[PDB]
């Protein structure tokens, strides 16, 4: 995240810190996610595409720092990971870019409600907040372009929904930018989401409610002028969540 405040996960419950194991014993954060039941966590599929295997990963809720434990967490593994079978990347734009992984722990459990891991709500059929509304994003991403180490603490800001219209313009993306697809930015482009901040959330108060509206995508740079985040417009990929979510 460049610019905006640190945060804890009591702030963002349904925050997901995604690792991958190494040859060794290293493990390095891959993205984040969003935990919408107990035993599922959306993420993005660009973030697993390289390594679709599942027993390589390691899933952890209700932690705020990159690398030091926190009071509350719990760690999962990945029983099974869906990739949108879609899913392709273009010049800049990343196409149908949704995971699930179906988590459980040692003891073959799902999470456990706490003050520091909640679900978040998905968004109904097509119901997609006015543009123009204020919306939050969390992540352990990059805190400025050229650093190439991410922040030990979870990061947080606001940035507001842009139209299809206004983000189709020639100097934002054109027509690489989707209907599928959603444009998020500050209107000063001083805070935007970056590098790690991928599978991510994108939650917007849609009717006195927390709604997961987005998904953390792609963008041209970070907090770039006309180039604003692009985020899995979650709300039109209600029927492929529920297909895969059932058994
Ligand atoms: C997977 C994806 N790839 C891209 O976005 C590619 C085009 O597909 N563009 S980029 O300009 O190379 C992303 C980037 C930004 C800054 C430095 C290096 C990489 C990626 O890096 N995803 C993370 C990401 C998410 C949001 C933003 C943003 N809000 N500006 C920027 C980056």
């Amino acid at each position: 995240i460049i610019g905006g405040e640190f945060t804890t996960i009591e702030n963002q419950p349904w925050f997901a810190a995604i690792y991958r194991r190494h040859r060794g014993g290293s493990v390095t954060y891959v993205c984040g996610g969003s935990l919408i039941s107990p035993c599922w966590v959306i993420s993005a599929t660009h973030c697993f595409i390289d390594y679709p295997k599942k027993e390589d990963y390691i899933v952890y809720l209700g932690r705020s720092r990159l690398n030091s434990n926190t009071q509350g967490e719990m760690k999962f593994e990945v029983e099974n990971l869906i990739l949108h079978k879609d899913y392709s990347a273009d010049t800049l734009a990343h196409h149908n870019d949704i995971a699930l992984l179906k988590i459980r722990s040692k003891e073959g459990r799902c999470a456990q409600p706490s003050r520091t891991i909640q679900t978040i709500s998905l968004p109904s059929m097509y119901n997609d907040p006015q543009f123009g509304t204020s919306c939050e994003i969390t992540g352990f991403g990059k805190e400025n372009s050229t650093d190439y180490l991410y922040p030990e603490q979870l990061k947080m800001t606001v940035v507001k929904l842009i139209s299809h219209r206004e983000c189709q313009q020639p100097h934002y993306y054109g027509s690489e930018v989707t209907t599928k697809m959603l444009c998020a930015a500050d209107p000063q482009w001083k805070t935007d989401s970056c590098q790690g901040d991928s599978g991510g959330p994108l939650v917007c108060s849609l009717q006195g409610r927390m709604t997961l509206t987005g998904i953390v995508s792609w963008g041209r740079g970070c907090a770039l002028k006309d180039k604003p985040g692009v985020y899995t417009r979650v709300s039109h990929f209600l029927p492929w969540i529920r297909s895969h979510t059932k058994e």
